[PDB]
Formats: C-alpha cells, sequence, structure tokens
RNA sequence: AAUUUCUACUAAGUGUAGAUCGCAUCCAGUAAAG
DNA sequence: CTTTACTGGATGCGTAAAGGACG
DNA sequence: CGTCCTTTATT
C-alpha cells in the first residue's frame, strides 16, 4: 500500500558492531600473568616491518617484470586511439585493445616463475630470507615463522595490485587506463608547440635531465611508451615536463616551464602538459613518537650550546657593528613585508613608498598631464618592480637627523634582547634535571614556553630575512653578507622544529591507537562453525540476557569441548553456530577434493560438464546437463554426513531449477544454523579460575543494569542476531577482531564533576537549572582506563528474494501513484540545509530552515543550533593553531549534525511516502564559511546514502516494515559509482539553473542582459519594449515587453511580461558596501534630472531622444536593479528577500517577506524556500513524465529537466 | 557532563536521544612552510 | 618542489574444510 | 598420528 512498503529484502549488506569487552573474573589477572597482550603489543609493529620488508621485494618483483615487457600492438592501440572520427565498430574495436593490453601486463605477472609464491608461506619462509643482506631483518620475518596466515588479508591487497581488470588498485589500470591516456595526450600537445622550443634547451635537457642517453623527443613518440611503464621511467619523464634539480643546485628548466614563459612573453594560449601518475608500491623531516623525544629535541635544538643559538650570537655581532659597513652595500628586499620595516624605521607605514612615490615623480613628471589614472597606475607598476632598497636609498627618505642605519641595529637588538629574556624564563626546561610534570598535549604551562622561545627566534629570523635584498645586486658588501647567510641558513633550522613541536603538542590528548590480540593463533576467531571452536578457540556464550565471548587458551584448546547440565538455571549456553559459506565453492571444493572424489565417483559425463563449464550462463549453455550437475550435488551432500545432518535440506525438485543459481541459493539460504546448547556454568568459571580460558562481556552501555529506555540502533542488530523470530535477515558472521585499546590519560588529568556539587544543565528552556548527582562525572572516561575492543560483522538480507531494479521500481510506482511527495532538500550560504516538503500538486506542506535541530523527548524541546556551534567550532580551530592548544575536532561537529539531520529526513520520508529532491552541487567554493557548508551538504549526502540502504525505524515492532529485521532499501547498494545516474532510488539529482532567482507565483525570471555596453546599443533595448509608461493610480513605471524582441529568450514560455518599479531592490558598493534604493522614486530622479516628461504616455520614443550617456548608463543600472529579484546582505543574515516585478492573476506582487511572517506560508518564505521548493518542483515535473510513459518505457525517460520545459512548467502550473 | 564510537545532552541518577561498516591496501588530490 | 598531516574515493576480506608438515 | 598451521573452492 505505500510506496516504501516494496523497498524490503532487495539486496544485501554487510556491517560491523563494535563492542568493549571486559574480563571476567581472573582472567585479566593470568592475562597479565602469561604476557600475551606485551607479545601481541610487539606482534603489531614487527607485522608493521615485515609488511615494509615484504614491500620491498614486491617492488623489485613489479619493477624488472615491467622493464621486462614491451606491449603488442601498442603502437596500433594508440593510432586507433587518436582517430578524430571513430565508427560504433571501431569504438569497441579499441575497447577490446584496452582489454587485451592489460591483459598482456597481467600475463607478464603471472606468467613470471616467482608468482606462484608471492602470496603463499614462502614469500615468508624461503623467498624473503634469500632476498633480504641483514641479519636482523631476516630475524625479524623468519620471528613469523609460525604465522603466515596473519598475512592472509594483505596478501589480497598485494594480488590486487596483479589483477587485469578496470580497478583502482591494478598495476595494469594504472598502466594503460590512466598513464596511457595521459601520454599520448600529452603527445598531443607536444607536436604542436614542439616549434617553440629552441635547439639549446632540448639539448640542455637531453644532458642534464636524460644523461644524454635518449633525445627529448623520444619520450613523445608512441613506441616509447613501454619505457614509462616502471617508475624509473615516470620519474625521468615528469623531471622533463616539470624539471628537477640537479645536485649542483642547478635549476633546470623543464618544457613546461619554456611553455609557461612562452605564453607571457606572446601572450598567448598553449596548453601545458600533464604529469603522469605514480605507479603502484614505489616508495617517492617526520613527525615526532615520544614525549621526552620532544622535551630533548627542544633542548638539544635550541639550549645555549646548540647551532642555532650560536647564529643568534653572530647574528648580534653582525648588527652591533652595523655602522661599520657599507650603506651602498646592505639591501632590503622590497616585498609585502616593506611597510612593516618602514614603520620600524619612521613610523608610519606608508612612508618608504610614499617618498620612493616622489623622486618617481621627479624624473617622469611633466605639469601637462597633471596626473592621469594609469600614470599612478605606472607608477604602482614600477614600485612593485623595485626588487630592493639600499641601506642609502632608505638613508635619503630620512629626514635630518634620524640615522636609518643606526635605529635598525636599534630595533635588531630589542629582538635580540628580547630573545635572551625569553631565555631567562625558560632555563630549568634546559637543565637535565627538568621531570616531565604532566602529559606534554596537556600540560599547557611548559608548552607556552617552549612556544615563547620558538615564536621570539622565528619571530627574529623572519624579521630580517628582508636583509638578503634578493641578491642578485652587482655591489653587495659581501664582509656582511657572508656572516648574515651562513648566520641566517642556520637559525632557518628552527623551523621544521616549529612545525614538528606544534604538530605533537595539539593532538588530542586521548588516543585510539589499538594493536590486534591473536592469543597465539594466526587465524584466531576466523569463524564461528562448532566443527572449527577449537581450530579458532573462541566462541559465544550468553547467561541470561548477558553475552560472553569465551577465549580457550592455546594450551587447553579443547577445554569447552565436553561440558552440559539439564537447567540452564544457573549455567551458560554455548552458541552451536552452523554455516555453508558460499556454495559455489564448497561444493565443487568438497566433492572434488582428492579426499572425496573417489567416494563419490562422478560420471565421466559429469567432469567433462564441470570442467567445460557447460551449467553457466553463456554460449556452451546447455540446461540438461546442468540440471545432472544439481543432481550429483544434491546426492552427495546427502552422504556427506557434516552437511546434511547440520541442515535438514528441503530442495526444490530439480527440474524447477532455471540456472546453476536457482540451487545454490537454495543451499546458501538453508546452510545457516544458529542454537544454544546449556553448559555448565561450575565448570565454565572454574576453567576461567585455573587459566584454561578467558572470559569476557560482550558490552556496551544498553547493557548496564541502570539502562532504561530506547537501545542503539546497533545494540538491537546485535541482539537479533540470535532471536528465534530472526529469519536470516541478519546474519552473525565470521572476521570479528579483538583489540587492546591502551589507556590515553589518567583520571587524576581528566576533568571532573565532583559527587554533590551541583552541575549547571545547558538547556534554557528546562526550568530545572542544575542536576546534583552523588558520584563523580569524568570528560573522556572512557580513555581513562585499557579498553578491549570486539568488532563483529554482520550480514543483512544475505537471501534477498525481492530483486528488481530499484530505480525503475520508483518509477512505476510513482507513475500510479496519486498524490506522491517530494522533499525537496536546499543549501544557501545563511542555512546549512533547507526543506521544503510539497504533496503531488505543488502544494507547500511543510518549510523550514535545519540550522537548528528540533529535539522533543519527557516534554522538554531542545532546540541546538548547529550552525551558530559549526562557526564557533571554527573560530576555536584557527585560535588553537596561534595558541598552540589542542585541536578543535570539527570533523566530527559535522557528522555529529549529519547524524540529526539524517533522522529527521528518514522521519520525513516515512510520514509522507516521499522521494528526495536533491541539488546538484558546484565543483567551486568561494568563502571560508562557504567551503565548510559545501563539505557538510557533501557529507551530508554520503550519509543520508548510505541510512537509505537498510533504514530501520527502532520504534517498530523488529519484524513489521520498517523494523530492524524488515529495513527499507530505497537507495542502491553503491555510495557513489559507477552506477551513478541523476537518480539513486529515492532519490533524484536535481541542477539548480533558476531554482532561487525565479518568481514562485509566477514562474518570471529574468532573461534581460542589462549591463551598460553603448549608447547605440541602449536604444534598441528600449526599442525592444512594446511601452514603457508612467501609472499614477499606483505609483508605478510599467514596462511592457515581449521577450520574443530580445536575444536568447527562447527559454521562456510567456512571452509577454508587464515589469514594474515596485517596491526596493539593495545595490552593492562598485568600491557599508550596499545602498537600498528605492525604485519608482530613481526613475522620476533620473527623467527628471534630464528633461525627460515621464507622464507622457508612452515614453520610448522620448528615452532615445537623450543623447548624454550619462543618462543612458544610469536608466540601464536602474533597469538591472528592477529585474534583481533576490537582494540581500552577505554577512548580516537577516535579510534574504525574494521580490518580483511582476503582478499575479489577483496583480499583486509577491513578497518573500509577506510570507516569511507568517508560519503557514503556501509559498516560499526566502530565496532559500524558494530554491527547495523549486529543486521539488522539477522532481514532480520529472514524476509527470513517469505518468507520461508507458510501464515498459518508464526506465529510459528523461528526468533532466530543460531550462525551456522548467520555465514552461513554472509558467504553466500556477 | 558519563558512551563500542560520535554529536547534543543530564527530571530525580553510573545514565537520555539520535546516529554509527570494520579491518587492510592502493591512490589521488587539497591546505601550509623552506 | 621537498618535506608532512589532515580528508576524499577505490580495491579486498568478513570461511569451513581440504591439504600438509611435524615433532 | 594427533595437533596445529596453510591453502583451497569460486553462482
Ligand atoms: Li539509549
Ligand atoms: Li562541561
Ligand atoms: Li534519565
Amino acid at each position: 500500500m505505500s510506496k516504501l512498503e516494496k523497498f524490503t529484502n532487495c539486496y544485501s549488506l554487510s556491517k560491523t558492531l563494535r563492542f568493549k569487552a571486559i574480563p571476567v573474573g581472573k582472567t585479566q589477572e593470568n592475562i597479565d600473568n602469561k604476557r600475551l597482550l606485551v607479545e601481541d603489543e610487539k606482534r603489531a609493529e614487527d607485522y608493521k616491518g615485515v609488511k615494509k620488508l615484504l614491500d620491498r621485494y614486491y617492488l623489485s618483483f613489479i619493477n624488472d617484470v615491467l622493464h621486462s615487457i614491451k606491449l603488442k600492438n601498442l603502437n596500433n592501440y594508440i593510432s586507433l586511439f587518436r582517430k578524430k572520427t571513430r565508427t560504433e565498430k571501431e569504438n569497441k574495436e579499441l575497447e577490446n585493445l584496452e582489454i587485451n593490453l592489460r591483459k598482456e601486463i597481467a600475463k607478464a605477472f603471472k606468467g613470471n616463475e616467482g608468482y606462484k609464491s608471492l602470496f603463499k608461506k614462502d614469500i615468508i619462509e624461503t623467498i624473503l630470507p634469500e632476498f633480504l643482506d641483514d641479519k636482523d631483518e631476516i630475524a625479524l620475518v623468519n620471528s613469523f615463522n609460525g604465522f603466515t596466515t596473519a598475512f592472509t588479508g594483505f596478501f589480497d591487497n598485494r594480488e590486487n595490485m596483479f589483477s587485469e581488470e578496470a580497478k583502482s588498485t591494478s598495476i595494469a589500470f594504472r598502466c594503460i587506463n590512466e598513464n596511457l591516456t595521459r601520454y599520448i595526450s600529452n603527445m598531443d600537445i607536444f607536436e604542436k608547440v614542439d616549434a617553440i622550443f629552441d635547439k639549446h634547451e632540448v639539448q640542455e635537457i637531453k644532458e642534464k635531465i636524460l644523461n644524454s642517453d635518449y633525445d627529448v623527443e623520444d619520450f613523445f613518440e608512441g613506441e616509447f611508451f613501454n619505457f614509462v611503464l616502471t617508475q624509473e621511467g615516470i620519474d625521468v619523464y615528469n623531471a622533463i615536463i616539470g624539471g628537477f634539480v640537479t645536485e649542483s643546485g642547478e635549476k633546470i628548466k623543464g618544457l613546461n616551464e619554456y611553455i609557461n614563459l612562452y605564453n607571457q612573453k606572446t601572450k598567448q594560449k598553449l596548453p601545458k602538459f600533464k604529469p603522469l601518475y605514480k605507479q603502484v608500491l614505489s616508495d617517492r623531516g617526520e613527525g615526532y613518537t615520544s614525549d621526552e623525544e620532544v622535551l630533548e629535541v627542544f633542548r638539544n635544538t635550541l639550549n645555549k650550546n646548540s647551532e642555532i643559538f650560536s647564529s643568534i650570537k653572530k647574528l648580534e655581532k653582525l648588527f652591533k657593528n652595523f655602522d661599520e659597513y657599507s650603506s651602498a652595500g646592505i639591501f632590503v628586499k622590497n616585498g609585502p613585508a616593506i611597510s612593516t620595516i618602514s614603520k620600524d624605521i619612521f613610523g608610519e607605514w606608508n612612508v618608504i613608498r610614499d617618498k620612493w612615490n616622489a623622486e618617481y615623480d621627479d624624473i617622469h613628471l611633466k605639469k601637462k598631464a597633471v596626473v592621469t589614472e594609469k600614470y599612478e597606475d605606472d607608477r604602482r607598476k614600477s614600485f612593485k618592480k623595485i626588487g630592493s632598497f639600499s641601506l642609502e636609498q632608505l638613508q635619503e627618505y630620512a629626514d635630518a637627523d634620524l640615522s636609518v642605519v643606526e635605529k635598525l641595529k636599534e630595533i635588531i637588538i630589542q629582538k635580540v634582547d628580547e630573545i635572551y629574556k625569553v631565555y631567562g624564563s625558560s632555563e630549568k626546561l634546559f637543565d637535565a634535571d627538568f621531570v616531565l610534570e604532566k602529559s606534554l598535549k596537556k600540560n599547557d604551562a611548559v608548552v607556552a614556553i617552549m612556544k615563547d622561545l620558538l615564536d621570539s627566534v622565528k619571530s627574529f629570523e623572519n624579521y630580517i630575512k628582508a636583509f638578503f635584498g634578493e641578491g642578485k645586486e652587482t655591489n653587495r658588501d659581501e664582509s656582511f653578507y657572508g656572516d648574515f647567510v651562513l648566520a641566517y641558513d642556520i637559525l632557518l633550522k628552527v623551523d621544521h622544529i616549529y612545525d614538528a613541536i606544534r604538530n605533537y603538542v595539539t593532538q588530542k590528548p586521548y588516543s585510539k591507537d589499538k594493536f590486534k590480540l591473536y592469543f597465539q593463533n594466526p587465524q584466531f576467531m576466523g569463524g564461528w562453525d562448532k566443527d572449527k571452536e577449537t581450530d579458532y578457540r573462541a566462541t559465544i556464550l550468553r547467561y541470561g540476557s548477558k553475552y560472553y565471548l569465551a577465549i580457550m587458551d592455546k594450551k587447553y584448546a579443547k577445554c569447552l569441548q565436553k561440558i552440559d547440565k539439564d537447567d540452564v538455571n544457573g549455567n551458560y549456553e554455548k552458541i552451536n553456530y552452523k554455516l555453508l559459506p558460499g556454495p559455489n565453492k564448497m561444493l565443487p571444493k568438497v566433492f572434488f577434493s582428492k579426499k572425496w572424489m573417489a567416494y563419490y565417483n562422478p560420471s565421466e559425463d559429469i567432469q567433462k560438464i564441470y570442467k567445460n563449464g557447460t551449467f553457466k550462463k553463456g554460449d556452451m549453455f546447455n540446461l540438461n546437463d546442468c540440471h545432472k550437475l544439481i543432481d550429483f550435488f544434491k546426492d552427495s551432500i546427502s552422504r556427506y554426513p557434516k552437511w546434511s545432518n547440520a541442515y535438514d535440506f528441503n530442495f526444490s525438485e530439480t527440474e524447477k531449477y532455471k540456472d546453476i543459481a536457482g540451487f545454490y541459493r537454495e543451499v546458501e539460504e538453508q546452510g545457516y544454523k544458529v542454537s544454544f546448547e546449556s553448559a555448565s556454568k561450575k565448570e565454565v568459571d572454574k576453567l576461567v579460575e585455573e587459566g584454561k580460558l578467558y572470559m569476557f562481556q560482550i558490552y556496551n552501555k544498553d547493557f548496564s543494569d541502570k539502562s532504561h529506555g530506547t537501545p542503539n540502533l546497533h545494540t538491537m542488530y546485535f541482539k537479533l542476531l540470535f532471536d528465534e523470530n530472526n529469519h536470516g535477515q541478519i546474519r552473525l558472521s565470521g572476521g570479528a577482531e579483538l583489540f587492546m585499546r591502551r589507556a590515553s590519560l589518567k583520571k587524576e588529568e581528566l576533568v571532573v564533576h565532583p559527587a554533590n556539587s551541583p552541575i549547571a544543565n545547558k538547556n534554557p528552556d528546562n526550568p530545572k537549572k542544575t542536576t546534583t548527582l552523588s558520584y563523580d562525572v569524568y570528560k573522556d572516561k572512557r580513555f581513562s582506563e585499557d579498553q578491549y575492543e570486539l568488532h563483529i560483522p554482520i550480514a543483512i538480507n544475505k537471501c534477498p528474494k525481492n530483486i528488481f531494479k530499484i530505480n525503475t521500481e520508483v518509477r512505476v510506482l510513482l507513475k500510479h501513484d496519486d498524490n506522491p511527495y517530494v522533499i525537496g532538500i536546499d543549501r544557501g550560504e545563511r542555512n546549512l540545509l533547507y526543506i521544503v516538503v510539497v504533496d503531488g500538486k505543488g502544494n507547500i506542506v511543510e518549510q523550514y530552515s535545519l540550522n537548528e535541530i528540533i529535539n522533543n523527548f519527557n516534554g522538554i524541546r531542545i532546540k541546538t543550533d548547529y550552525h551558530s556551534l559549526l562557526d564557533k567550532k571554527e573560530k576555536e580551530r584557527f585560535e588553537a593553531r596561534q595558541n598552540w592548544t589542542s585541536i578543535e575536532n570539527i570533523k566530527e561537529l559535522k557528522a555529529g549534525y549529519i547524524s540529526q539531520v539524517v533522522h529527521k529526513i528518514c522521519e520525513l520520508v516515512e510520514k509522507y511516502d516521499a522521494v528526495i529532491a536533491l541539488e546538484d552541487l558546484n565543483s567551486g567554493f568561494k568563502n571560508s564559511r562557504v567551503k565548510v557548508e559545501k563539505q557538510v551538504y557533501q557529507k551530508f549526502e554520503k550519509m543520508l546514502i548510505d541510512k537509505l540502504n537498510y533504514m530501520v525505524d527502532k520504534k517498530s515492532n523488529p519484524c513489521a516494515t520498517g523494523g530492524a529485521l524488515k529495513g527499507y532499501q530505497i537507495t542502491n547498494k553503491f555510495e557513489s559509482f559507477k552506477s551513478m545516474s541523476t537518480q539513486n532510488g529515492f532519490i533524484f539529482y536535481i541542477p539548480a539553473w533558476l531554482t532561487s532567482k525565479i518568481d514562485p507565483s509566477t514562474g518570471f525570471v529574468n532573461l534581460l542582459k542589462t549591463k551598460y555596453t553603448s549608447i547605440a546599443d541602449s536604444k534598441k533595448f528600449i526599442s525592444s519594449f512594446d511601452r514603457i509608461m508612467y501609472v499614477p493610480e499606483e505609483d508605478l513605471f510599467e514596462f511592457a515587453l515581449d521577450y520574443k524582441n530580445f536575444s536568447r529568450t527562447d527559454a521562456d514560455y510567456i512571452k509577454k511580461w508587464k515589469l514594474y518599479s515596485y517596491g526596493n531592490r539593495i545595490r552593492i558598493f562598485r568600491n557599508f558596501d550596499w545602498e537600498e534604493v528605492c525604485l519608482t522614486s530613481a526613475y522620476k530622479e533620473l527623467f527628471n534630472k534630464y528633461g525627460i516628461n515621464y507622464q507622457q504616455g508612452d515614453i520610448r520614443a522620448l528615452l532615445c531622444e537623450q543623447s548624454d550617456k550619462a543618462f543612458y548608463s544610469s536608466f540601464m543600472a536602474l533597469m538591472s536593479l528592477m529585474l534583481q529579484m533576490r537582494n540581500s546582505i552577505t554577512g548580516r543574515t537577516d535579510v534574504d528577500f525574494l521580490i518580483s516585478p511582476v503582478k499575479n492573476s489577483d496583480g499583486i506582487f509577491y513578497d518573500s517577506r509577506n510570507y516569511e511572517a507568517q508560519e503557514n506560508a503556501i509559498l516560499p518564505k526566502n530565496a532559500d524556500a524558494n530554491g527547495a521548493y523549486n529543486i521539488a518542483r522539477k522532481v514532480l515535473w520529472a514524476i509527470g513524465q513517469f505518468k507520461k510513459a508507458e510501464d515498459e518505457k518508464l526506465d529510459k525517460v528523461k528526468i533532466a529537466i530543460s531550462n525551456k520545459e522548467w520555465l514552461e512548467y513554472a509558467q504553466t502550473s500556477v
């Protein structure tokens, strides 16, 4: 009955649930006594190292094989590639060449002798030890000799490097899809602009960059591509384009450089080259690890014995004898830094430039010109071209008798005598005696003095940097610059320390670093099947509502095997979990084993058809031998006791299957069982005592005895895993992991609210302004203690029954929906998200801003304005970088805000059976508050698509539609690509064009171009109007237009409009940068100012009788204000009104503000609401198309509203 | 101002409401400084 | 442009049972 | 020769 009700059980998805895991009894003691966690903590860091060691071999294998390759009909792919016109024939003759090109690369890899042990224990046990030379590196590898299985994850990531398929991860994809097309695009460019490159240049590149082994033109010939397959070749090639530095410090100009300098000297339109991409797994000052590392490298780079301090005392001596060197020989560079050097020497920021302005005049000024606006624009040009200022050119700017060269020594010594003072306050840090009282990140007092020192020293050197002076100058006093540049180049070492100490000290004080636990099992907790309980040494227990993970110690693997009691009262329950995982692989695996293929002796008919693949779809498909293979499979399952008993199969008659999938889908659906058997609590509790078993309660706060009220969605999912009413909607999956997360704080540094003192409540609509508890409350308590983490993957809808193309199903239901609602969601600079809900006729049902999230529970309505919060935390991030206090996390404030939004949209969807209309989003961002909102919207999209993959209402009875077992699926599986289209399920992506600047009452939009241009053009504008008159009864000027008389107005449906001088508009400063215009009185001012009797009927003739351009310019400016329907001021959040120059059916102008005031407004309340509304309306229009197509044609309907269709729809539907 | 984790919270007190796909790998960008 | 963290999309696994060495 | 680590199957 609702459209939603169709979208349950449509496709499967996976999720991971996270839990704390609490040791029970003495298992944390036993774990500590057997020092298991130290062992797992080390294994993790060893693991990191061996992977890098393996990668070293992986890289070498890739490399030599890539050098080995010569690509066959590479050159012929290139010939067909560059063809401008290519047939539908040869468009796909080419695309098969792409496939075979890639196939060649992968076959080169998989053809190598070694490939076979690249991802098996032999690479650890055999290949790598022979490959490495370091005895330590080899020892590190050998320490995994019993443990190679743990690398099974890593090895899959590496097998993907060697695939043929069009995957981001594939080497072949990088080579052919990405790198080769760039090379041929480069080939295109290089043959056009080859003329530009002088004979000198090509050979300079050939000499220094290429070693003279290859000519520069070789790298743009087709048959050289093979050279650039390896990274060694990519590095030469991108050096040719970008240039590079040889080790003499000579910068070598690359061809892009010569292209860019040609583009300026010629002022031409050249395309430069794009650089090629990195090759998979080649490896192209790093951040501090420890806390006392920082104290040491602080002390050791900045103490009084440091190199950095020595130059400080050396720079002091040079400036103390500043009088002695030549004032013609020292220079002050001319930069944006120049006005602060001016205000230090003379007192005013503009003195230096103004005095230079004076003497430029002395030579270049004659009184005839007086001055001109570009002769002063040509004096501004030469000042930015002055590279430097001599210490004499500054003294000649000085009036008597201020000595600029002694004043500059006062300024510098004032800067070093303050550095020594910061060395007084910082001395006890420098002693070895000093011991760190607190965590460094928490401990702001010492951090402030490190920053106090680093800041004053950085403040010093960047001041004196101006004394290099771009030099570059013919007669420097190298007496001075000699010592200066040695000191300056040493003093500059501080900036790396500066950034590195800052980045460490302003991290989050708590950390989420964890390391994986194995319990001496390389395949620990791999799966849950009962058959493998001992193999994985992990299983799940439960006591009433409380669930436990129980782990067998490696010495007592069978310790849960033989336990029973008849009463579950005071006894645990063992999970009895059986899985047949992926029949398509496990049925051939078992029945064609060497262990069993004798026992079930398959027909020589059966082997022929399995090997030849006659049961699969394709040309060699034969249904009757596919029946026979299914028949074989059913009868051997019947004699494979391990399956036949666990699942009591009830297959279809084999003659009702159309394909092999039909039977597999039946096996997989039935091949899963979960139950509980009783297990004595006494004997289990003792295993835990003795250290034969380790028990952790699976826990989150919903499991606490103090919990009332709604559980986490994820708590529902976990519990439902074992509920009898869950008939496979959610399966419990394998591949769980258990981690250990060491504490990163201690309670003693934690912020606390102590017991019995009253705490303030933060919501002001709550009349209980205080809460007072009987215990301490601590910020971030969860990080003040070690914590075990359990990750449990689940499988939602593992056997979907409702298979259909979701997009086409949404079209059919929409077609036959008498009143389909639409949710239009819009972003504006003023409003984070704006929302309008329309019914199936475009009636506004709801419209409001989501800048504030409203929530009501227990009658307490709280509003949380995330717009304010998002900006406040934004500014907390600029304050922390300068004050060196911990990052304010704004990544997550967005996620927190989006979480609220997503719940609200899903409640609107359920309430209205509505589809969503989303704004297509622009590439650029303009302002720094406007980016954070573009990302907020872009993150809103990702999460909203996700929730709509399996959309659950926690309130519902869990097996109702919309319940946790029957979640809705109204968006398609993938988040982004490539199945992307204009539509994703219920979501339709809508372009924004004329959704904002459009009168919603009339559909009127502005298609006139009113920029002044010329007097000559301005007369046909005024003369294309049907009439321009004055209506005294309304104090308005009417401009009656037929858009057919103007250019590029096809889009508009209603050709004829009458425009009026109604109300007011807001003008922008061209150089309070806004003034408010009153339209009708400005028209009278203009016509009165120039003598144009405006009360005389049609006045188009008289306006063109004027020939003062001052008139026409001002007339065209007023015309632009009348048609500017959206008026507002940026920054001020007050006005966003939308006013129209066109009258409606009942003869009244549209004013957004007439509706902003109301609470049940039938028209938009401002330009943002107008956008959302019209975003929804374009989807309504789409739905109309759906209603005009027959069902069989629905999936071909164009939902892309044309601008000409939109205007017609908007101009007709009201 | 507590959390598997995140956001906003604290109505009678160790919690409330909503959100929450992990782990590994590869790769692009984009900001800053010399 | 080099050094480095932030965040972004893309690829794989989410397994029991055959297979084999090994003390 | 039972135990524990590796390798296998692919709608
Ligand atoms: Li809750
Ligand atoms: Li607080
Ligand atoms: Li409560």
